[PDB]
């Protein structure tokens, strides 16, 4: 036998850091949830117990710390390039690494229609995220994403006209709710490396704005013929707005919503134009992929 | 032996409801999970296998439904009073209902500076929850709360002057990070039934947001002492704002943020002033309880 | 306004510890996770941030590891009241500790039919959990418990003759499936200090083992006619075998398995006496309580 | 634009399916979650809202129970082979089918030393899955697993001669815990369809037991030398049992315990040889990851 792959590293590592304007006397927080996991010559530590070639994922877990000390923490897509051209380019022997960040919400609270300097709320467990692959050689590769933004609309969604055989039971609806929890990834074109990466950072920032806005926009408004149908209209307009972005992926749960007939009991109406009460449903969810890139 | 006490029910009963204003085409949705537990002359199932005492759990899921169907389900304090009257009343060996109502944040989207009519947003895990007590003869218990607020600001917080024993390693601080998810309920003087209730109903929505908004400024704006002086500030100012109020009461935990030595490499300084690189830390956590009253 | 109740501590403490026989080699570990809050002469610190009453929780947490270095940690019920009764004898102004105790299961492995010295498997989240409230001049009050305990029977369970009215559409069954995850309390008569509790040390793990087995053999043997009357029949054994416990109180959920009416495909038959394949439900649920005592 | 890649379906289908041995009375039951994911030429969905490619996702949940109706659900490995090509097969325009099973424990309870017929206990967050990708003139690819496997042992772990430099905090150690939880996967090598699939068919149940015990043997007994070269060992034995496996990954979490420092208080000793107590860490985690084939 043989290693075939392998990587390590350390995962769920929680870092806060703040930015304090003296000027101003205005704060400023940003809380992570990080992950690196490298790549390189280290079948050994595998195959012989040769821990002379394994950085400490104690180590990897103190560089991420004192890497965020030392740099700017935004945008995510900047600091995880940092934080794995690092590795690749201390250590001989590591030939890639893998940085997962997940950045939480801290909005800075309003209060009395005044901005607060140092106060913040966690409006909502949407999540801004990125992955950075930093390979010896081969560049930079970025997919940012965002996920968990989570919406209903309560009509102006149509599912009809699908396949039906002797396996259906699902009735062709012109109005019905939709609901899902949006995943979005954008995949960035490859970068030769750091420098070229600090050359687009105020891209990173504006797409992600311009890509939570798309979706968005386009999920309340459309007539929604399906999710496949309303998805690939996101999909299409972010990659016309970032020429630097090769790839859109969505995944998109169907969240449903069922009617509940209550006409046994005193005849009362809850169907069709007359429905009212429903019944979310926790489990099952149709589920919608799809990856649209250029032609 | 013999059946001390004895409650059942039906535990987390989904329920969506929709309004459609025609005039104006603007939808409202309202989501919400609902538990009803009941008490009364029941002890023979227990004990006998007597079936004849108990309306079954799944009729008392029909029953919400139903109950949703043909009344407001907002202010939920007034929904949960006429789901909980609807039992003793209907019932006659039925003396006590118990209804739970979790409240779930479906916030209209604006899209291009405009309130989209049927378009929304889960913003945060926020909840908005009663617990109604109807028992006969002895009116309506309500206590209204909101859970899941979580904030965090990073100055303007000190803790000094605690015991010090040979227990005691905290040292002293005079600026750290508070960060905490708020739990607060306002328990309302007890109302002698429906049309009680139904009198107030302005005040129930009134005063969550007061309650919220005490909260926010509060935290924002205290040069908090410790946690403990912090929340009875919030709690006398709801109490002072809403006469029908009795109690008040505040859970709160103390989510910690660790400072991180990273002296040991290269005498980098991130402790006290120079403090910037925080670990947020998901356990072990403080836990700080009060109930406030008046004179 | 007043302070009417207050209460303060750490919650969330992870503990581990092992005991090494240093004879056998043989190594036991215990993990726990602890809640120390506390209550006494404190109300200065809400009103008055007059931290001087406040032995700050990380002093708590330091405690709880002290505690466990210099005491045994099993029973829980013992080493419940002793962290309990440290702090109101160590402090003046705290009159009541208030400990809970949740302890996960570590059990030992056996390879090739022998117990290993010192590997082990976690062998599902059920918990056996203490409750334990230590107060000033009025003993010590101790809740067992195990939590988490899951379990399904296929058949021999039954519920028929409940009420039926205008929202009534269950039908009424001969066999049916049941499924819960058990939550079952003891509650100890008061014992007036730590050496009661010592004097009755052997009681705690026999009586935990007594519980559960009168739990999982009654459930399996009860032709049962509903959740109430099963429940009942356990709570009634629980209190014949263990003379010093004053209560039990079981809760119970109802989690739903439903049929699935396949014939409107090529007639398939999947209902009644040819039910094969169900539909289990995440939700709702029914919830069953109840309190039983001696006469 | 244009799609890329596309594959849409139904997830979260919860599946329970009971056997009755009319002989004996026994009962086996059987509890998955299952989800499917179809593509082929359905890109019209998402860019011209042609819902004729689309077979609903409700109507996947219909075959998923009718399928489980009509055949044996076990091994998994055969119930998802069926099911994938049930849809590459039904219809001409579907062209891969994706389907990922989990299958929960519902293990046989002893009542007094015997098995109950129809009775049973979740023993354990312990899954085993299946993940089946048949693909129309490719074949059938399995990967089989078992996950959440959570196990610890308190001594004959040791980790030291790593890589020290100025990142570098960790002391080395020759006696340390060693606590994670396992995920395992096998890959089999390609079946040419349903056919080869039932042919080996009693060699799934065995080779999942192997790797179980391979994986529990090898932690109890290896005296490690890290989480690197112990997985190893484990991948190296399941090759060597089975043929018909060319791949084997391993992922697994180094979840951390952390020695407690207690000397500032009365110089208690409880770290090195004295270790006791330890504060088992949330996070962060060590995660190692290794795909091992062969030769
Ligand atoms: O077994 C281990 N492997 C590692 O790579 C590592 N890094 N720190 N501690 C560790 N332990
Ligand atoms: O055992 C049961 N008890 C109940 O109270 C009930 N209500 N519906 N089904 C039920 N099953
Ligand atoms: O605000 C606080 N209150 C407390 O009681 C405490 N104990 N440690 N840190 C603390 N902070
Ligand atoms: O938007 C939808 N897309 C689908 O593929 C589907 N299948 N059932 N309902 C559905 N709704
Ligand atoms: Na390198
Ligand atoms: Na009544
Ligand atoms: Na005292
Ligand atoms: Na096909
Ligand atoms: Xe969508
Ligand atoms: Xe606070
Ligand atoms: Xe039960
Ligand atoms: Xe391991």
């Amino acid at each position: 036998s043989a290693v075939k792959a392998a990587r390590y590293g350390k995962d769920n590592v929680r870092v806060y850091k703040v930015h304090k304007d003296e000027k101003t006397g205005v704060q400023t927080v940003y809380e992570m949830t990080v992950c690196v996991l490298l790549e390189g010559e280290i079948e050994t530590s595998y195959t012989k117990a040769d821990n002379s070639v394994i950085v400490a994922t104690d180590s990897i877990k103190n560089t991420i710390y004192i890497t965020a000390k030392q740099n700017p923490v935004t945008p995510p897509e900047l600091f995880g390039s940092i934080l794995g051209t690092h590795f690749i380019e201390k250590y001989n022997h590591i030939h890639a690494a893998h940085v997962n960040i997940v950045c939480h919400r801290w909005t800075r609270m309003d209060i009395d229609g005044k901005p607060h300097p140092h106060s913040f709320i966690r409006d909502s467990e949407e999540k801004r995220n990125v992955q950075v692959d930093v390979v010896e050689g081969k560049g930079i590769d970025i997919k940012s994403s965002l996920s968990g933004l989570t919406v209903l609309k309560s009509t102006n969604s149509q599912f009809w006209g699908f396949l039906r055989d002797e396996y259906t039971t699902l009735k062709e609806t012109w109005d019905r709710i939709l609901s899902t929890d949006v995943d979005a990834t954008w995949q960035w074109k490859n970068f030769s490396g750091l420098q070229e990466v600090r050359s687009h950072v105020p891209k990173f920032d504006a797409t992600w704005a311009t890509a939570r806005e798309v979706t968005l926009k386009t999920f309340a408004e459309d007539n929604s013929a399906s999710v496949q149908a309303t998805m690939y209209k996101m999909a299409e307009q972010i990659l016309a707005r970032q020429q630097l972005i090769e790839t859109v992926e969505y995944s998109l749960p169907n969240k449903h919503y069922f009617e509940i007939d209550l006409s046994w009991h005193k005849g009362l109406q809850n169907t069709g134009k007359n429905a009212e009460v429903f019944a979310p449903q926790s489990d099952p969810n149709g589920l919608i992929k799809c990856t649209v890139g250029r032609s």
